[PDB]
């Protein structure tokens, strides 16, 4: 029992973490086999990023000008390129401790756990989700770019995201780990914002059905509702309209909790019409929207307490 | 900027959970230099567990009674032994990734980070309180007794909770390493419940005070009040009575604000008697009491968003 925002164990993650520091700029980067990824930006001065050309920077720039720490350990840095926005510094060293891994990008509404680090040292863990407007609501501080973001499967670790920016509204911007930004942000010194977000209907509704495995029903009406009917009320709430496709995912919660899907659009609609009426549903006072179907199968028990 | 329930990094944790299993029954356990921790429920049968002489039981078993599997290595049971509600396995293989580690008792109000664990293989990482009633709302399926709660401080790993059981009301029970219990429970099945619970009062000012941080005032007012006016209303709402210590340890928020304590609880106060009123504070609905002042300090910024 129980509903926790939980992150994936991080050691596999831990052992791939260093410093790169080129001139006065230093941030983490991600040592796997004999490639450490980091963001660019780590060749700019301060100056440099409001207006910086990157390939113009780049080329002024050795080998030699990258110091990789690992540890206590300094890797000697043997070749760099740039790919979009991410540098690739080849080192005469593979990481002995590099995992199984992939280079996964993401679509906004799934989740995955970041590593904050610093100074290449990890500091915490932590779940987070791909806002539909391409920005994730992290925690991070200066310092912590470059940290990545990922997930795990049977000891193969998806990375998925890597930490380039704050925006003004206090949320976070970055890359996939072959250097495309999430949504429309640049590396460089802008007004940029991030734009209008909506709610995760999907995760809304897969996180009412955990509340019903835990054995929380008290949501739950007699109604139902057409999958017509309940986008018109969902787009007047500001969330995404459900698909067929999102119905056929929750299939499996569905079946657990005897709850047809459609059942639960319509608790959610109350819901969004109502309120909570000073009730809470898995210990929080708002509809949860980080959860996906996923992530309650995962955590869920396989046995609804009926 | 952001704010997060962040857990330490789990990597130095991972490498020290094992399976234990003793007749028909699993389990996880730690292991740490040439000893398997590990709760002593694990030589009980299901029979047992209702009126279980764990003294009787355990002078029936023996060394080779006893199998521990670190991945996919089966270590040696060389010695065996019981202290209150933990078995101590002596193996003949110390863990070469043991870290520098303590074993301390928390108090209620304080958080860990829980590495929940299953047939010896770590499946996620959360941030978690020990309530003030000794409970602790985790999020754990059947398997996962021995998981562990722990702190990092400089390398150093601090266990303070090693996982034993779930009472009705779906919250969770467990000891120290030492096996001494949390609160007033029992590893074996009764009618065992959790006694009434509080909210932690210096944790939700630690969070009032990291919304400030975060560039959030709208909670404040041009109130103060005494410490004994504040425990008055703190009693009517279940909150526990704050004492100078704990004003003396929101000391560094309070100067990085600006806010003084006692400021800071009139806000609490009108929140309390007036609710939120549709709005949100770091992203919630509710007061949240499972962040202590330490947490505040690690993870915000030490500069204020003024």
């Amino acid at each position: 029992s129980g509903f926790r925002k939980m992150a994936f164990p991080s050691g596999k993650v831990e052992g791939c973490m260093v410093q790169v520091t080129c001139g006065t700029t230093t941030l983490n980067g991600l040592w796997l086999d004999d490639v450490v990824y980091c963001p660019r930006a780590v060749i700019c001065t301060s100056e440099d990023m409001l207006n910086p050309n990157y390939e113009d920077l780049l080329i002024r720039k050795s080998n030699h000008n990258f110091l990789v720490q690992a540890g206590n350990v300094q890797l000697r840095v043997i070749g760099h390129s740039m790919q979009n926005c991410v540098l690739k510094l080849k080192v005469d060293t593979a990481n002995p401790k590099t995992p199984k891994y992939k280079f996964v990008r993401i679509q906004p509404g799934q989740t995955f756990s970041v590593l904050a680090c610093y100074n290449g040292s990890p500091s915490g863990v932590y779940q987070c989700a791909m806002r539909p407007n391409f920005t994730i609501k992290g925690s991070f501080l200066n310092g912590s770019c470059g940290s990545v973001g990922f997930n795990i499967d049977y000891d193969c670790v998806s990375f998925c995201y890597m930490h380039h920016m704050e925006l003004p509204t206090g949320v976070h911007a970055g890359t996939d780990l072959e250097g495309n930004f999430y949504g429309p942000f640049v590396d460089r010194q802008t007004a940029q914002a991030a734009g209008t977000d909506t709610t995760i209907t999907v995760n809304v509704l897969a996180w009412l059905y955990a509340a019903v495995i835990n054995g929380d029903r008290w949501f739950l009406n007699r109604f139902t509702t057409t999958l017509n009917d309940f986008n018109l009320v969902a787009m007047k709430y500001n969330y995404e309209p459900l698909t067929q496709d999102h119905v056929d995912i929750l299939g499996p919660l569905s079946a657990q909790t005897g709850i047809a899907v459609l059942d639960m659009c319509a608790s959610l609609k109350e819901l969004l019409q109502n309120g909570m009426n000073g009730r809470t549903i898995l210990g929080s006072a708002l509809l949860e929207d980080e959860f996906t179907p996923f992530d309650v199968v995962r955590q869920c028990s396989g046995v609804t307490f009926q």
